[PDB]
Formats: C-alpha cells, sequence, structure tokens
C-alpha cells in the first residue's frame, strides 16, 4: 500500500554533503576509490573566504565535501555580505559536528518543487528548522530542517550549475573516472529509538512506510510518493549475544547519524572489479566475503535470475544477492569510510520491477541475515 | 665553516607526524599520491581507544597520520592507564591544532642517542618543554620540545618496530607502492621573525648555520653536526610589489608552522612521472612549469652535469635545476597538500659532493629565484 501522502512535491535525491576537516584529501580519496569526477568547486579560488567545497559526480550521484577555513579570513563579513556559497554553513557548527562525530554526512539533500514551501510545510508539521529558505542569485532556493542527530534534510529547488557561486572544474583537473555508479538509492540513519524518529520524519514529510519482504536491530523505511526517495532508519536491539552494531555506531558516532549510503550501479560487476582493484592503493575496502556455501545456496534461490557464470562472478567479487516477491537485489558493503566504525557505503543493483524500474525493487537485503547465518553454519560443518 | 656544536648526539630525521581530522582518508590519499606503503598502525584494532595513527613509509621516509577518536571512548583512562601509543597525544591539543591550522605537521621527529638527555639538555638551554621523556615498553624513549608555532621537535631514541603498541600492517592491506622517494632531506618553517626563531632553535640544539650559495622572504638554515638534519626557516619581507607568500602562509595558517617537506628521490625522473600520472586521479598537483626559455638557459648553467636528453626530461616533467660551488640540485614543488595555501611538498635529488653524499649538496634552490624571474622576462620578449 502507498497512500501517496507527501505533504509537498519531492523529486529525487539531489546530493549528499560530508562535513570534513580537510575537504581536499577526502574528496581526492573518494574520487579515486569510487570513480567519481571532480565537477564543481567553491573555495578561495572562487572568492569563497568561508568554506572549501568540492563536488564529485558519477551519473546523477553528487557528493559534496566541505571544510571550514580559518574564521579570520571572513571575520569582517556578516550574513548579508557573506562570501560563502552555502549560506547555511557555519564555522562553529562544522567544527563541532566534526569534533563530535568525525567524518560523516551533514546533509541529505532532495530536490523539491519549491524549497520555501517545503520548508514552511515541514515546519508547520513539526520539523525542527535548521536553516531558513535562502534564494541564491534569484535562481536556486535552499532550506534545511533537522532529520536525526546532527544530520539535516536539505531542500533544494531550481527556477530553471550545481549552486550559484560554484565554478565548473577545469578539464585538466577533471579526469573522467567512472566505475558505473549512477545514483543514490537510499540513505540510512541510526537512531537510539526508532518509533519517535519515524513519527517525527513521517510527520513532517508525509512520507509513507515502505513494505519489506536476533540480528541486533529493528528498522523501517520511509518513502516519497513515487518511492524514489528512500530513508531507512535503524534502532539497536539490546541484550543479544553479539553486541548490536547499531549500538556500536551510536557509541563511536556520539549519537544518531547517517549509517550508510547505498549507491546504485548500472553494472555492479564492473563497479566492484574497479573498486576492489583500488582497495589497497587509496580506495575503499570491502566487508569479508560470505563462504562458498552461500554461493552454492544462490542456485536454489536466484537460479532463475542469474546464470551459473553470473553466480560465479558474484562469488569472485563477494556480492550478496537477495530477492523478495517483486525483484532481485545485488549488494555489497564497504568497510567504514574513515577512522571511526560509523559510516560505510553499499553498492547495489536491482533487477526487475520494470514498468522505468520502480523504486526499492527487491527490498534492502533483509533476507541476507538468515541466509548469511545459515551459510556460516553450513560452511563450519 | 662547521663548528660541530650540537649539544647532544643527533642521528637522522626519523618521522614526520601530521595531525588530521580523519587520518584514514589523508593517509590513503598520501599513499597513492606519493607511492608510500602502509607499514604500521595504532588504532581501535590494536587496542588504542585514544587516537588513530597510520604510518606510511618509502625507503627511510616515515609519514605518520594521527587523528583523535571521541574522548568518550577513553573517558575512564588516566595517563598511567592510557591506551594511547603516543603518550604526548592529547585530544584537546589535536582538535585545537587542527581547528587553528588545518591539516599540517605537528611533529618533526629526529632520532637521537638518548631522548631523555636530549630533552634535558635542550630545556637547560632554553627549549620550551612540550612533552617530557616517556619510556615505552622499556625500549623506546620519546620527548618533545617546542620548535615554532604549534610544531614540536620530537626526540626518539631506541635501546636496540616503529613504536611499541604499533602493529605491522597485514600484507593484504600493504600494497608495495614505490615511486622512488627515499628520505626526508629538509623541513622548512615559516615564522613572523627569523632572528628570534633562529636564536631559540640554535640556542637549544647547538645546530649551526648552514652556508648558502626582492623575492618576499629572508631565510637561514640550521644543521646538525654532519649536516644531515637540515631545518631552514623563512620570514616574510613586507612592502614588496607582489605580496609575500610567507605572509600569505602565516595568515592562512594562523601563525608560524611547517611550510614544506623536501623529499629526496633516488630517481627524480621516475618519481615525477609516477606522481604526475596520478595528479588528477587522487594524487598531488604540481606548481606551474617554468617557460621553455628556462630549459634553454639550463644548457649554459648545467650543461656539464646533464645531457641534452636529461635536460629535455627535466623540461617534460617541470623540474628546476640549481647549482652552487659543490653540487647540483634538481627540485620541484607541489601545490598545497590540503585546503589551505599553507604546507606543500618538494621533491629533490642532489648530484655531487661524493665523499656517501654530503648533506645539503647543491643548496636549496636560491639561484632559481633570479633564474625564474629572468626566464619569465625572456619568455615574454
Ligand atoms: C531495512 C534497512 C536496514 C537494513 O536491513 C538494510 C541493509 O542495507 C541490509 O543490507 C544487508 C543485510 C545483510 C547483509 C548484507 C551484506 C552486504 C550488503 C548488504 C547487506 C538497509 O538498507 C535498510
Ligand atoms: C633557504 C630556504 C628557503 C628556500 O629558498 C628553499 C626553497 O626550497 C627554495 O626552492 C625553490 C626556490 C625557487 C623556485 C623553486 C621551484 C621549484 C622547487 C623549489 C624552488 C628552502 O628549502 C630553504
Ligand atoms: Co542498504
Ligand atoms: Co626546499
Amino acid at each position: 500500500k502507498n497512500p501517496k501522502s507527501d505533504k509537498f512535491k519531492v523529486k529525487r535525491f539531489h546530493h549528499i554533503e560530508f562535513w570534513c576537516g580537510d575537504a581536499t584529501n577526502v574528496a581526492r580519496r573518494f574520487s579515486w576509490g569510487l570513480g567519481m569526477r571532480f565537477s564543481a568547486k567553491s573555495d578561495l579560488s572562487t572568492g569563497n573566504m568561508v568554506h572549501a567545497s568540492y563536488l564529485l559526480t558519477s551519473g546523477d550521484l553528487r557528493f559534496l565535501f566541505t571544510a571550514p577555513y580559518s574564521p579570520s579570513l571572513s571575520a569582517g563579513e556578516i550574513k548579508p555580505t557573506t562570501t560563502a556559497s552555502i549560506p547555511s554553513f557555519d564555522h562553529g557548527s562544522c567544527r563541532s559536528f566534526f569534533s563530535s562525530h568525525g567524518l560523516g554526512v551533514r546533509a541529505v539533500a532532495i530536490e523539491v518543487e519549491d524549497a520555501e514551501s517545503a520548508f514552511s510545510i515541514s515546519v508547520a508539521n513539526g520539523a525542527i528548522p535548521s536553516s531558513p529558505p535562502i534564494v541564491l542569485n534569484e535562481a536556486v532556493t535552499i532550506a534545511e530542517v533537522k532529520l536525526y542527530g546532527d544530520v539535516v534534510l536539505r531542500y533544494v529547488s531550481y527556477k530553471a550549475e550545481f549552486l550559484p557561486g560554484f565554478e565548473r572544474v577545469e578539464d585538466a583537473s577533471s579526469f573522467p573516472l567512472d566505475y558505473g555508479i549512477r545514483r543514490l538509492d537510499h540513505a540510512v540513519g541510526n537512531v537510539p529509538e526508532l518509533g519517535p524518529a519515524l513519527t517525527y520524519v513521517a510527520g513532517f514529510t508525509g512520507f509513507h512506510q515502505f513494505a519489506e519482504f536476533e540480528s541486533g536491530l529493528n528498522s523501517a523505511v520511509l518513502a516519497s510518493n513515487d518511492e524514489m526517495v528512500l530513508l531507512p532508519i535503524n534502532e539497536p536491539v539490546h541484550g543479544t549475544k553479539r553486541k548490536s552494531q547499531i549500538q556500536t555506531y551510536l557509541e563511536h558516532n556520539e549519537g544518531a547519524g547517517l549509517q550508510h549510503l547505498a549507491l546504485m550501479s548500472e553494472d555492479i560487476f564492473r563497479t566492484l572489479r574497479e573498486m576492489r582493484k583500488r582497495s589497497s592503493i587509496g580506495g575503499f575496502d570491502f566487508m569479508p566475503s560470505p563462504p562458498p556455501t552461500y554461493y552454492q545456496n544462490l542456485k536454489k534461490r536466484v537460479g532463475d535470475v542469474l546464470s551459473d557464470d553470473q553466480i560465479k562472478e558474484c562469488e569472485e567479487l563477494g556480492i550478496l544477492v537477495d530477492r523478495d516477491d517483486q525483484g532481485t537485489l545485488l549488494q555489497i558493503f564497504t568497510k567504514p569510510l574513515g577512522d571511526r566504525p560509523t559510516i560505510f557505503i553499499e553498492i547495489i543493483q536491482r533487477v526487475g520491477c520494470m514498468m522505468y524500474q520502480s523504486g526499492g525493487c527487491g527490498g534492502f537485503g533483509k533476507g541476507n541475515f538468515s541466509e548469511l547465518f545459515k551459510s556460516i553454519e553450513e560452511y563450519e560443518k
């Protein structure tokens, strides 16, 4: 069931903003590890005395990396005279966020029809305001409300190139890397209490619950009208034998925050080949692969969707496969992106639900909890 | 003249420590950009609840990248019960350093015969103490004094593998990158006032002035007895047409700090080929090359040291060449390593002064100020 209860018109995920200590080094690492090209910048070279912001793109996926300069460079500015290109930026907020949480996602940005209306409707329906709507160069409006922890949901709307004040990056500095990643599929938060978080977010967005189908968590998924904006939220389950990974996250992150970003690839085999070649030369590492019994058991589960050779390629790359009543999901998790065991990335590709492909085709991998446990048991014996 | 006036026995540069917001991303970027392998770690996986520290090596060059975890993970510890592997580390100091200066060098570490004696002699001769001598696992002693700004000179002495508590990195995570870099040649500080800085450092070390031979600076070089530890210091010169790059550094760094690290290569042509191939795929960018007239003028200057083809290879790679009365220097500068126009890297190789090669053979490139200016003028006409 989909009541289509969005309280304002939502289009698609627009960008993810990471708050960093040094945006240059994080952006360069991510560019090489994920195959994203440098697309836009706002920094000292573009007249921005407040923050350094670098935009990477792959297909429709946009990752923004921002860090503050010394406040002394902008000490004479006031908000009406700011050289910042992102008017919600604040030196103290950014330093406090990074000191508290380490490297991580500050903003989940969605494109909407009208960011001023989305902000007003959200706040009228219980959203905690974070940054009021600001019109940039009479062309783009940006507004922010609190999502969970210190993560904001950012609304962006365009009258008609990322944001005014950003400059496109010179071709010499923009190498055309591409490992096949094409868009953000879902963005997942970890919170101490699922119920209150769901009530808050669904309360102000009108997003509906997306149907699914002891592992240490309870989860639920909120979705926009066309189910292309997908926001799962996890809470810990205490008392289990193995300590909840959600609780570990909350301890190391100093509270709620974004847990994982799931990036859709148009060719997950190519993406994983390219990312794994780079794991030990500056890129990203991947979680340990399931034992061969898991891929043995794939034949009975997905043998009508993947050939034996396609199953063998999943095994060579450590890819997991799940399936619900509508489609099939190929997925894999990276190790944490930075020093703390907090945020990580998921690479996914979905098979089925062709109408365009409907959002969330194949679910989120819930079936891989039981399958992985059984697979470990079978491999031991 | 070399009075050999060192007040304690100094061996060689040992390591450089960067203080970071996220050590993982900076270390991974530097590893790929410079061709340094991951050699040792001290982090949550090794029992360190205080800081994440990753060691990269290339030859004898050691770069350490350290960032703090949440203080909550170690809130029950006291110094006698610390899980930190570097006992001088402090969460507040590291966060304050990074907020003030951005990504940069916290420690210039030199190996000495006895770090406790070096500390005592230094402090008795005016050094400002920063961290007292601490013996680690009855095997290594570490002590720190203030050098300039918030940079420390770290003394390390070994009874007889980086430091106790560090674990060697698994072969799967240690890809054997190598672009030819072999050791740290010199480490250069920028200060507001050269005279007081020189008097302070030479006062407590006994390091002597190393002989050299409007550009916006005055400089001098301090050297150990065998002239293998080389510490140049720059001050700005005000009033010039073009604004002093030393003054720009001090403004963006919030005061004195380490300006550049000069890394010796055993094959500068190979190093630059490898680094330039990676500039736009996660590595380091280089300063704009001199015009072809500069390489035209190289024949009259160094035609007895470099063949025409070797001069052509210098031109293809943007390498500069200087020469004094004893040797020849090949050198090139990177663009700043992070967001701020502060720290950068120099790659160098020295030709001559064979006895082993004596330290500082060929100078530091002072002749390239006049040569570059004349070269720009000639290229214009
Ligand atoms: C409903 C929420 C909570 C999560 O259940 C879901 C994860 O993404 C699950 O994904 C996986 C579960 C188990 C094993 C995996 C192994 C590799 C990659 C993903 C795996 C999230 O997105 C939406
Ligand atoms: C005495 C101190 C002050 C500096 O004069 C020296 C620099 O390293 C100079 O180096 C260069 C000067 C001019 C042009 C260059 C172009 C490329 C690479 C290096 C170049 C430093 O080490 C020790
Ligand atoms: Co997921
Ligand atoms: Co130099």
